[PDB]
C-alpha cells in the first residue's frame, strides 16, 4: 500500500474519443507502454508515472493542471494548456503562443515548470482530466528513468538536457529540454458523472471556460483541490518547510498576545468569547477576563454564517464583552470583535491558488480558506500597528540607535525617552508584525479601540 501499482486498472472510457478502439481492460503498465515509455523493470524509486490520491495530496505544492486540445495527432498541431495560464502550440513538422516545433516547445515547458515550482516542490504532478492527447503528447517532452540527483546540487532531478547529457533540479535547469520523472494523476479515475466543466462549475464560479486548453487545465486542478481539500479534510498530513513558516507562526502568536492583551487593558471587557480552533489555549494567560471557548474547526468551503455559530438559542450573549475570531472565518463579524483573517489574494510560496476564489494555505498543514471578503468587516475597522509593554525598563545582556515612535506604548516613552530594552523589543515586534501582514493575515478590531487608552495603564 505504498505507491500506485502499475497493475491497477485504469478506466479508459474518457480516452475513447481521442483514442477510438481503446481496450476497456487497461492497467497503468499497459497505458505507460502505450504512451511510449519503457519502465524496464526498474527498482530505482520511480515505480509508476501515475500516483495515488494520497500521494497527490502529500504533494499538492507540485500540482500543475495539464490539458492538450487538438487544434486541427502527428498530422495536427496541439494546444498544450497549463494551470499557470500558459497555452503553447506544438506543430508536428490565457497567454496564447503561436505554433512552434516540439524541440523549442519542450524548452519553454521546462522553463515554466521550473519557475513555478522551484520554491514549492521537489517534483511536478500533472493533474489531468484525461481524454487522450495529453497522455500521447508526453513522449514529446518527458523522459523517465531511475531516480537521480541534480548535477549542481543535492536535490532530486526533475529535468534532463539532451545537449549536455545531464540532470538538474528546478533551480539549476536553465537551458534544459526534458521533463524528467514527472508524476501524474487522472481526476476522471475518481469516478465522476459528466464532463469537466459540469463537475467544476458545481463548486466554482471564479474559473470560466474561455474554451482554451489552459482553461481546462485550471478547472482540472481546481476540481482536484475541491475534492482533496474542500470536501475532504485531513489535518494529520504534514508538509515540509519551504520558507518562513516558523517565523510566520511565531509572529502570529506574538501579535495575538499583544492585540488581545491591549484590548483587555483599554476596554476592560468582563468576558471574552474565543471562537475558533477547538485546541486553543488562552493567548493572554494573566488577563483578568472570563475566558469562554467555542469550538469551530477551520471552514474550508464557505465562511461560517455568524447565525450558525451563535444563535438557535456559552454566555449565550456574545454581545457581552468581546469576541475573538483568530482565524475563524465568518461571513460578517459582530461589532465587538478582535479579528485575524487570512487574505486569500496574497501572492506567496505558502499560499496556493484554490477553489471558488479561496486559497490553499499550506503551512505545516493544508488549509483551504474561503475567498477573502471586505464586507465581512463592516462593523469593524483596520487594526493599526502599535507595540505595548508594561515590563520594567531594564536592558540585561546588537548595537543601538535611539528609537523615536508614537506607537511604542511604554512607560519610558510616556516619560520622554524610550529605553534600549523596549527599543529592541519594539523593533523585534514590528518585524514579527510585518512578517505576518506580508504573509497574508489581516487584523481588524472593534471601532472604539483606541491605543490612547493604554497610556493610563502606567502610573
Ligand atoms: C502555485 C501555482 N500557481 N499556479 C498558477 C495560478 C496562479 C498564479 N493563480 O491561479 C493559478 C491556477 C498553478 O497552477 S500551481
Ligand atoms: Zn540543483
Ligand atoms: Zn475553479
Ligand atoms: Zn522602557
Amino acid at each position: 500500500p505504498t505507491h500506485l501499482s502499475v497493475d491497477t486498472k485504469f478506466k479508459t472510457e474518457g480516452l475513447c474519443v481521442d483514442i477510438p478502439g481503446i481496450p476497456k481492460d487497461m492497467t497503468y503498465r499497459r497505458l505507460i507502454s502505450m504512451m511510449g515509455f519503457k519502465m524496464n523493470y526498474q527498482v530505482n524509486g520511480y515505480p509508476n508515472m501515475f500516483i495515488t490520491r494520497e500521494e497527490a495530496i502529500r504533494h499538492v505544492r507540485a500540482w500543475i493542471g495539464f490539458d492538450v486540445e487538438g487544434c486541427h495527432g502527428t498530422n495536427l498541431p496541439l494546444q498544450l494548456g497549463f494551470s499557470t495560464g500558459v497555452n503553447l502550440v506544438a506543430v508536428p513538422t490565457p497567454l496564447m503562443y503561436k505554433g512552434l516545433p516540439w524541440n523549442v516547445v519542450r524548452i519553454k515547458i521546462v522553463q515554466m515548470l521550473s519557475d513555478t515550482l522551484k520554491n514549492l516542490s521537489d517534483r511536478v504532478v500533472f493533474v489531468l482530466w484525461a481524454h487522450g492527447f495529453e497522455l500521447t503528447s508526453m513522449k514529446y517532452f518527458v523522459k523517465i528513468g531511475p531516480e537521480r540527483t541534480c548535477c549542481l546540487c543535492d536535490r532530486r532531478a526533475t529535468c534532463f538536457s539532451t545537449a549536455s547529457d545531464t540532470y538538474a533540479c528546478w533551480h539549476h535547469s536553465i537551458g534544459f529540454d526534458y521533463v524528467y520523472n514527472p508524476f501524474m494523476i487522472d481526476v476522471q479515475q475518481w469516478g465522476f458523472t459528466g464532463n469537466l466543466q459540469s463537475n467544476h462549475d458545481l463548486y466554482c464560479q471564479v474559473h470560466g471556460n474561455a474554451h482554451v486548453a489552459s482553461c481546462d487545465a485550471i478547472m482540472t486542478r481546481c476540481l482536484a483541490v475541491h475534492e482533496c481539500f474542500v470536501k475532504r479534510v485531513d489535518w494529520t498530513i504534514e508538509y515540509p518547510i519551504i520558507g518562513d513558516e516558523l517565523k510566520i507562526n511565531a509572529a502570529c502568536r506574538k501579535v495575538q498576545h499583544m492585540v488581545v492583551k491591549a484590548a483587555l487593558l483599554a476596554d476592560k471587557f468582563p468576558v471574552l468569547h474565543d471562537i475558533g480552533n477547538p485546541k486553543a489555549i488562552k493567548c493572554v494567560p494573566q488577563a483578568d477576563v472570563e475566558w469562554k471557548f467555542y469550538d469551530a474547526q477551520p471552514c474550508s468551503d464557505k465562511a461560517y454564517k455568524i447565525e450558525e455559530l451563535f444563535y438557535s438559542y456559552h454566555s449565550d450573549k456574545f454581545t457581552d464583552g468581546v469576541c475573538l475570531f483568530w482565524n475563524c472565518n465568518v461571513d460578517r463579524y459582530p461589532a465587538n470583535s478582535i479579528v485575524c483573517r487570512f487574505d486569500t489574494r496574497v501572492l506567496s510560496n505558502l499560499n496556493l491558488p484554490g477553489c471558488d476564489g479561496g486559497s490553499l494555505y499550506v503551512n505545516k498543514h493544508a488549509f483551504h480558506t474561503p475567498a477573502f471578503d471586505k464586507s465581512a468587516f463592516v462593523n469593524l475597522k483596520q487594526l493599526p500597528f502599535f507595540y505595548y509593554s508594561d515590563s520594567p525598563c531594564e536592558s540585561h545582556g546588537i548595537d543601538y540607535v535611539p528609537l523615536k515612535s508614537a506607537t511604542c506604548i511604554t512607560r519610558c516613552n510616556l516619560g520622554g525617552a524610550v529605553c534600549r530594552h523596549h527599543a529592541n523589543e519594539y523593533r523585534l515586534y514590528l518585524d514579527a508584525y510585518n512578517m505576518m501582514i506580508s504573509a497574508g493575515f489581516s487584523l481588524w478590531v472593534y471601532k472604539q479601540f483606541d491605543t490612547y487608552n493604554l497610556w493610563n495603564t502606567f502610573t
